[PDB]
């Protein structure tokens, strides 16, 4: 019946239409260290981050999942001014990200010491049930991330804990996968250790554009997420046309009730600035939080995909995850 | 002649007995996701750095080089409180750690862009010159890192760029050797892209305990560093007695104008507390900053060796190295 935004508890009937994989804030691990050219600018940031809600609203979004890891840079304090200041509600959450792109030397070392797993749940359950830092906000998902072509041992430290705590909390789980893979083994891994399919969320699965690969997936019972429009080019990314035609594939074989849509955009970059070269700028261009409103959406609808269809996408199925 | 302190300017003739590798504070990337349990208590880790530091100085330690990585937790205007509330010259690095334990994403996906190296140096150079953050606090050293057995292509651009800004400001390099291994490799690379080798410090050489190695390592004009006394077991570390012998070995030959002496003490640790298990915990009983003092200097006075080549240890060399 409640979810924990950043603002606190909000009934999950009036969550109403979500984006589930927005960042507002995002940095690759090694940020901090770039601190004197790519200090944090606060007041400049808000009003970019306050802006991408006020865009969001004026399409009807009235939550955003943001599952910013732990090790990324996630900034709780920050997501509740721009929710204080739009009226947006936000989610924010607990975990940290996969191995390759993470930081995962800390708790390496904690595993060494032989007490990173325990680590992994104290910090789960104390960042879901009493609040991160001393911010006062509660996280309303687990995101658990794996990397390419395989869960390595270190990420199976989050997976197992993040079972542990779902099962303790009822809290949803959030994945990265990362290039198109592990959506079927990161779903039959939480099963495995009791994790319960209609609160997990196996994420970048439009990463992924053979469709037996997402049934295999979505045979589990899990939610699965089309959660990058307008990344191409990078990180291994297919084309938004891509994208829509496996889309297309799964809601005409039936699967709506079980998918979920999003942009992954990162609207504020923590560290230095920069810009992409040609030709990956031309790519990424529609790489923003409207995108799915402006350009994805009228052409699913152009290929004759209905209101009540999308509806259940971006309204019902957030409202049966968070129940 | 003057060093960039974190009080400002000092001058070298000043500095006089040092210990050139010692961290007040340190973290293991990924630390800052472990937020809620682990956070940083600024009181108690000033009493403790503190505390430190009258323990050096009542050993007639003036100057401390701490070559905490940027991406490690470095904090300048902590060290400033330490060196205001104690009156000891702490000098603090611009670098980051190796690719193995340090946070290479964000720099990985800089050389994705093509700006890394350029990036890194600018870096360099703005926290040699003129300020990291808004501190107005200046490095005095450029801290390098390698791998254990290669210094991967991550650590190369790094390794670059300090011989570029070293050329430009006549910056001290200080290293980090994984596990004895790479010591030659450094300060010929080094050398190649034009580095000066009476400005180079090649670290953590008691972790190799043939006299052959060092003296490879020697042959380049280099200061070598026998700086984690007390390290016992972890981290591949030979025993203090490997060391002494090793150290002895040198000093017969006369290479005491080149080798300086420290423990790469972690006075306060960031991130959750944790406790060793015994048998280490046994073995790494006498790493603090007063080891050196008590236990292996007198050892080494058992043996036979002078006053003047300990202070040639302490005091010339450091005086020369920032000259
Ligand atoms: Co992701
Ligand atoms: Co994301
Ligand atoms: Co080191
Ligand atoms: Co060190």
């Amino acid at each position: 019946e409640m979810v924990e935004t950043v603002c606190g508890p909000v009934p999950v009937e009036q969550l109403g239409k979500t984006l589930i994989h927005e960042h507002f804030l995002f940095g690759y691990p090694g940020f901090q260290g770039d601190v004197t050219r790519g200090t944090f600018r606060e007041d400049e940031s808000l009003r970019v981050a306050v802006e991408a809600a006020e865009k969001m609203k004026r399409h009807g979004i009235q939550t955003v999942v943001d599952p910013t890891p732990n090790d990324c840079g996630r900034n709780p304090a920050f997501l509740r001014r721009v929710a204080e200041e739009t009226g947006l509600n936000i989610i924010c959450a607990t975990g940290y990200y996969y191995e390759g792109e993470g930081a995962p030397p800390y708790f390496q070392f904690r595993r060494l010491l032989g007490t990173a797993e325990d680590d992994i749940y104290d910090m789960f359950m104390a960042e879901l049930t009493e609040g991160i830092a001393d911010t006062g906000i509660k996280a309303g998902v687990i995101k658990l991330a794996s990397s390419k072509g395989r869960i390595t041992e270190y990420e199976k430290m989050f997976f197992r804990a993040a079972a542990r705590a779902q099962k303790e909390t009822g809290a949803v789980i959030i994945t990265h996968t990362q290039e198109g893979t592990m959506g079927p083994e990161q779903a039959a891994y939480l099963l495995e250790h009791g994790a319960d399919p209609k609160k997990i969320v196996i994420g970048h699965m439009c990463g992924n554009t053979d469709p037996d690969y997402h049934r295999k997936t979505l045979a589990y019972g899990v939610y699965i997420a089309f959660d990058r429009f307008g990344i191409q080019g990078m990180v291994g990314a297919p084309t938004d046309e891509e994208r829509v035609r496996t889309l297309l594939a799964l809601l005409r074989d039936g699967y709506e009730k079980q998918i979920m849509l999003s942009h992954d955009t990162v609207n504020v970059w923590l560290g230095r600035p920069f810009t992409l070269p040609e030709p990956f700028a031309e790519m990424m261009k529609n790489w923003h939080v409207e995108h799915l409103f402006v350009n994805i959406i009228p052409a699913l609808k152009n290929e004759g995909i209905r209101d009540e269809v999308l509806e259940q996408m971006f309204i019902g199925n957030p409202a049966a995850l968070f129940s």
